């Protein structure tokens, strides 16, 4: 006999979505009794050198153990795919995106219902690429015009004083646009320890204080980190240095941030859960994001941080960016405002269908 | 009125006689479509002075919270309780508890599933309170039961402890031994009795609880021992000590107890034992059949539990309940419960 909760099929295709291309994979989970999970791999090569073929892969090699298991043992397949030696952290997560879905889909439980259930909206921001000043003031008003009161500024890349005064002029350009709003700098493991504090005076000398540095210094910097930190001037948040509860144990430890960033599509969902406790209970304040996402990732995302609470920083904003939308379903946007109200099953997105 | 908003929480005694009696309080919340959630509280005064009265308050005085709220939030409830005014730990955990087991029964989900569903079934142990030591070995062998725990605690009076376990160890020669030391030792002293127990060629499975409460360097000193391994048992009771512990490697084994900080505290402080590479115990107080499942399912669907010390059930003359887990000698079967707990009155 059959049991209703027994996974039949992990299937995977292209999920190519156009901006104004990002490589993503749709995967899909179907129970024998019929119900369907879904989950995203939104690898971003240039983050951690994944690929959407390396991730298509880590999926295919993940059947042996996924296909024959029991939806109601997401934890044990969660904590079995690592082992396997193509996988791929956007794999997990989209694997395990889609085995929570098909679990809380046929129960009938929203998926922010299944984190917690802490509260059923969220006030994100939105990020301003580094290019002119024009440009950051343009995008700085329609910003403003959305209603979002935070704003992201990417800053950097990898140096010199022009460089940073130009970086400046952004910032600028955009707190006059945006007198009230709420900045974020996201360093992006571009800024040394000092060269990231000479910039921090320049916008002091204009009179701005960043709400948060993200990622001043390189990944392997744990120390110009905790440096930065020390000077407790302004909210330093660990990105690409934390991508596993151990990072996080670790980071904590050392005072090396005041803030981690959680990105499922980086290590999973089971491993999150592991980093939001960590955080919490070391009292480091948390951010929420993702890489170049569509609907089902980010709505996950939702999920997960309005699920668990305790969330002061929200980054989730890509969709505001794509130019299409395969999906039917997900959180839904009123100015800067996440509403997941809607969702009465899983995550509520599915694909849709020319 | 959404069905899932909760109509009614309630409470009622739950006097359950010690084959002593246990005074516990027998938890429910009603949702508006009619779905019913159970949970226990089972507040032990000679441990931290809680009694069956004073969280019978803190339920009843919860209801301004709980009642109208939604069971779909239940992490937001769960954090909220400790304010409320009286709040005792156990009615967080019974409050708790009766939430997810009507979230989970609404939603025909195994409550083990809603943990992870690691597993399915745990190997549990069976505790002993110095011919009486034997005497208990014997029964419990012949229950298949391959755990056993030996409550213990002067030179002299060491001396006859280790009589005792020395008399379980001849009874029954090959099966695992826990040490629940009980706050009852200092450092030196613990040591002193490991060494008289290295002699009859003894090593226990595990030292729960060694030392006092507050020696956590007393612990520590124990646990770079690296001879037999330490649980913190008493000395653990928030996500945060557990990150002590473990910040200064005071212990080897977290011995998780839903019933003192709730189910949302636990699930944190297993998170900070599984990254520190702490293993973990899961324990209870005098719990009937509902928190001891509960506390299976949370073992289980985690996984990752080396030691289960789940066997109130047994010392117990009677039980109220229907369905919740199978015992099977020392195994507990969670395999046959099919929605929340599966724990309901009788």
């Amino acid at each position: 006999m059959t049991a209703p909760t027994t996974i039949r099929a992990l299937t995977v295709a292209p999920l190519d979505i156009p901006l104004h291309v990002a490589r993503n994979l749709l995967v899909a989970v179907e129970l024998t009794d019929g119900t369907r999970g879904y989950g995203e791999a939104a690898p971003f090569p240039a983050f951690n050198g994944e690929t959407q073929d390396m991730a298509h892969a880590a999926i295919l090699a993940a059947r042996s153990l996924v296909e024959g298991a029991d939806v109601r043992e997401w934890r044990r397949i969660a904590l079995a795919l690592p082992a396997l030696p193509g996988m791929t952290g956007s794999a997990r997560c989209a694997i395990e995106t889609a085995i929570l879905d098909a679990l809380t889909r046929r129960a009938r439980l929203p998926l922010w219902a299944f984190f917690g259930g802490a509260a059923t909206s969220l006030e994100t921001d939105v990020t301003i690429t580094t290019g002119s000043v024009t440009a950051a003031a343009r995008a700085a008003q329609a910003i403003v015009a959305r209603g979002v009161t935070t704003i992201k500024i990417k800053i950097g890349a990898g140096t010199t004083i022009r460089t940073m005064e130009h970086d400046l002029a952004r910032i600028v350009a955009i707190r006059d646009v945006a007198p009230t709003a709420r900045l974020i700098l996201d360093g992006n493991c571009g800024y040394t320890a000092p060269d990231a504090l000479r910039l921090l005076d320049m916008l002091g000398v204009h009179g701005i204080v960043p709400a948060l540095f993200e990622q001043p210094v390189a990944k392997d910097d744990e120390e110009g980190l905790r440096r930065l930190t020390a000077t407790r001037r302004v909210p330093v948040a660990a990105d690409e240095s934390v991508a596993s509860a151990t990072d996080a144990a670790r980071l904590a430890r050392n005072a090396a941030v005041d803030v981690l960033n959680i990105k499922l599509m980086k290590c999973g969902i089971v491993e999150a859960l592991d980093i939001a406790a960590i955080a919490r209970t070391a009292g480091l304040h948390l951010m929420i994001g993702g890489m170049v996402e569509s609907l089902l990732a980010m709505t996950v995302s939702a999920c997960f941080a309005a699920g668990q609470g305790g969330f002061r920083f929200v980054d989730l904003d890509t969709p505001l960016f794509l130019a299409e939308n395969p999906f039917d379903g997900g959180m839904t946007y009123h100015g800067g405002t996440i509403d997941l109200t809607l969702i009465e099953a899983g995550h509520g997105v599915t694909p849709r269908s020319p």
